[PDB]
């Protein structure tokens, strides 16, 4: 067991166990270290479900995930959970936990290959304060950066230094003129120590403080469980050097917002069988796992792009832009891979590398070729996406990874939260409308 | 004796002698360590009793009681004191410790079980900053905290972080969106620091901060001790760090209130008598323990809920039982076995005197034992303390069993009570502003 | 046709067709004046009734008053509402239910023309600030003459001289602040034909005064009542002030009701007058024993409000002399002019909802014989005992069943939303406990 032989290491006083919603935010309680016993793995720890979005059940620890806090002023240990319920003593219906370790059984039963390798890299944004109010009186989500664009003439307390990035072009300044270079360091730092293998770390597109790490690779559960720990990272590394971090898709007008692109790989008994006499490189699986993932483009899109926030930021290739999947460039056969580059960082990774793991199978069963190389796009409105999934939902369904009435809740929930912005007052209406 | 020793051993200066009012509310007085010896535990401490409704009293120190202040710059011991009347030498009438001790004493009497086991939950809230007040030119009332669902713009001297639970939205945001973590540590720590055994600390459904520290089981006076010290932990606690704790039961309007849910078992001779085969793995002892806190749940709710606020919470109301219906306030916990079987009342709210809420529920289950009352597999709890109150003074028969409760303490509570009610209910509400200025 | 007549006097260029929803709101729709023909008033104007909590707007000719408050020559004339499938009144129209509390008056031979005059407190705010939401609830009323501002600072100076708390039972003008305005206010309602009786200051600090207007019947003194309030709200505005009906607008002060002295007419001669006790009827005594039977019945209509309750004068008991007495028997110099003084009812109570209530009460009295228990301490007691005593409101057809079990919705909504949020109160008990 890993979680006592670290309580024992670290002499830890706490242990906050983990887990996910179906919004995809992470969820945390804590309880004494001294709790840990065989008892605390055999039953877990009972918890109540119902105030929990989307949902008397049981969190039963995950031993192989547990990890050291860095942020917390006692020694304390996070261990990520299961959600079980206890009528059945089985993984809950609609824990994207379950869901996800359902799609890696349901890989290895159909024999495509063994585990499948995913890696994202979201970027998110690193502002100073955000104040936001949309009630009846009227809307507001004024932003304030030092390092923005528009900051140029604000003075500041300790000066107003000119060096800050353009709009579209804090693209690697030097750390003049990218403010962001030892917040982005602490961040890896605390990534590191986390356990996370901290692949890469730069500014990013957008003004405001747009910053990407990229980290590495891993199975689908575990990778899933390593973006919900960077997301944790970042989000109290800025707060602790008083800043904000956002991973919404696009929190500005104009300039590039967040992406999640996921590369994505499969292994056959230790083997790559994304490697072959192919486009690039790609070998016939790769082929119908791109043409499993456009078919189904907008039928993932529900779980890719679940926001309305998605769609204000919203092919293969290898150097054509307008494709939005890319065939990176490797040097070896057993690190090719593909990439889906419309996947935004508020998804839920669990449920987002699921179902398109669910729909490059389905690809892959069918032998659908996606055509040559670089044309049906993404869907438009969160609506239509909802619209797609409700109609389109057969391959997530097959292989009993995704139950239809979770499908079914998670739809609802996203329906009436797509009703919600949808029917409030915009202030371009304002901008456009007013001397009607 | 164990305060001798705890003081030979930590070289304590003060004896911080602590028992508790009708209200509910903890009053210490504070004297020399080297004032202590074998006369002290003998004849007490006397003082004036005149100013607190419950002429010359007692403070006899429990000395099973004793424990250290870690909020003090001088080491400080704390004993829980028993109120003990000079005419009589015996327990006073209306010490409510008195009267959770005579709880005990009849559930050994009775014959059902000895060393009843309580445990509560009482959520609280975390606020930055309160302001409130009430005359003749109006009455105002406002509460300020960084993490509030209403503070997405308010200027913060540190800035205005976007990140903090909605309305109804609190129940386990991970730290970088749950402000108070590390504030809950420090309160768990103090915890730790005063023998109580914490068993899980989070944030909790409402928005502005409220938490919940649970605490292991104990005895009915253990256990009313043991919220006591936990209320004047967490009380302390956030005082040092700048923020204050808020136990009443509902100090907000659209969000989650704050309850204690009580889980009641009761033990005989080492195996708990509320394990059986009936409904959930219930014994028939637990069955009727439940029927007599339903029979009994309106009387219940004078003592169990005595705020007027307590019932701006309750709009868990059904005074049903099941261990999958929600809509009961009487849940049967589930239990990974027998030994921890019991069940829950989830209408006491933490502005419950501790040890006047644990006696009048344990009294309502020793008479439904008694009377073999069968609840069946609907009843509803007072709307409003008026009724409560109405209720408890019509009802107090299982109360007054025993001679637990007795008539004049049950008299001097409805009185004060009632004088608090006709306080609150007469006074102008701004609703009624929003509702009737331009009638 | 009085409206053509007044128009053609006045050069009238607006009319306001006014009526009253079953809160007791006065509602105001304003029409050119060039439309009134006969037509107008053989078919009434259509209006959307669909919004309004609980159509066709059909005037009543003999109320039509000049407005004095319009910048322009402006008429009022108040409507009965009209079901457009049946031609006939509206169920659940206040108007409507008072003018069948009459009808059954008459009906039954008892007597005709029902005299009602009701003495109704306001209070004068110079501002009232006041916000309910999650962040707090918060209540704040600012007055020079309040006694709370013995030391507060106000622009051109602080003059000492303002009423005590309790105190301000008719001082002088130099202490009594609201001397003019009050005769303002006499003037705007002597401007629309109402008979002022007498105006003064009262009890409360922070500016409570009463005008009490002659008497009318029933229908009428409703009509006369929202005239009152109408003109003492616009006058106030007008002076850069606010009026207040609201029961009770303060705490450790008086507050406001709506005293309702009640007889009744038969041919001209009081029936009420008698050689009784203070000189009353045994019709008068059935009258006061039907009332005091059917109080915390009637407490639903004539104290609607929540706030009324923090008012609460509760025994419900008769005497000439007595003050706890709720039912007085004012003095009169002559025998043709006696009445009863009930003194539980408040200016929040809807007038035409409030004088049926308890015209049919002393009428179910009066049938019943009965001769001679307080009022109900808050709204949702009312209401259940307004809900469990509903018979004789629904005797002779004047209150439908389907209008109260309306009105019973729509106040159990109000007390149910005013009764769930945290009183301040609550925060300075319970806040450490």
């Amino acid at each position: 067991s890993k979680s006592l032989q670290l309580i024992k290491e670290h002499d830890v006083k706490w242990i906050d166990l983990r887990f996910t919603d179906t919004k995809g935010k992470q969820q945390h309680v804590t309880m004494p270290a001294r709790d840990v016993d065989d008892d605390f793995f055999e039953y877990g720890k009972m918890f109540d479900g119902s105030s929990i979005a989307g949902w008397d059940m049981i969190l039963m620890p995950d031993d192989s995930t547990a990890v050291l806090d860095p942020f917390t002023e006692e020694p304390t240990l996070i261990i990520v959970c299961d959600i079980i319920e206890p009528s059945t003593m089985q993984g809950y219906d609609r824990d994207p936990r379950a869901i996800a370790r359902r799609a890696e059984e349901y890989l290895k039963s159909t024999g495509i290959g063994d585990t499948a390798f995913f890696g994202p890299e979201p970027e998110f944004f690193i502002f100073d304060e955000v104040k936001y109010k949309s009630d009846i009186s009227g809307s507001m989500f004024k932003i304030f950066s030092e390092q923005a664009a528009w900051n140029t003439d604000a003075d500041f307390e300790g000066g107003n230094k000119g060096h800050r990035p353009g709009v579209k072009g804090g693209y690697f300044p030097v750390p003049p003129v990218d403010h962001d270079h030892e917040i982005r360091t602490a961040m890896c730092n605390a990534l590191e120590e986390m356990g996370l293998k901290v692949e890469v770390h730069h500014h990013e597109v957008a003004t405001a403080g747009q910053n990407e790490i990229g980290v590495s690779f891993n199975t689908l559960v575990a990778k899933a469980d390593e973006v919900q720990t960077l997301k944790y990272c970042v989000h109290n590394v800025a707060d602790a050097y008083g800043k904000t971090v956002t991973f919404m898709p696009k929190p500005l007008y104009g300039d590039n917002g967040s992406g999640m692109h996921v590369h994505m790989s499969i292994a056959k008994d230790g083997k790559n069988t994304f490697a072959g006499e192919g486009y690039a490189g790609l070998s016939d699986t790769a082929l119908y796992f791109i043409g499993g993932i456009i078919k189904h483009g907008k039928a993932l899109n529900g779980f890719t792009n679940p926001s309305t926030n998605s769609y204000k930021r919203l092919a293969y290739s290898a150097r054509n832009r307008s494709a939005s999947i890319r065939i990176p460039y490797v040097n070896s056969p057993k690190a090719r891979r593909i990439e889906a580059r419309f996947p935004d960082p508020s998804a839920n990774p669990y449920l987002a590398f699921a179902a398109l793991l669910m729909a490059g199978l389905d690809g892959i069963q069918n032998k659908i070729h996606p055509g040559d190389a670089a044309i049906p796009q993404v869907c438009g409105s969160l609506k239509e996406a909802l619209e797609e999934l409700d109609k389109g939902r057969a391959f997530l369904t097959k292989g009993g990874v995704f139950s239809d009435d979770f499908i079914d809740a998670y739809l609802e929930l996203k329906s009436e939260e797509e009703i919600k912005v949808r029917t409030f007052v915009h202030p371009l209406e304002y901008d456009l409308y007013y001397s009607v």
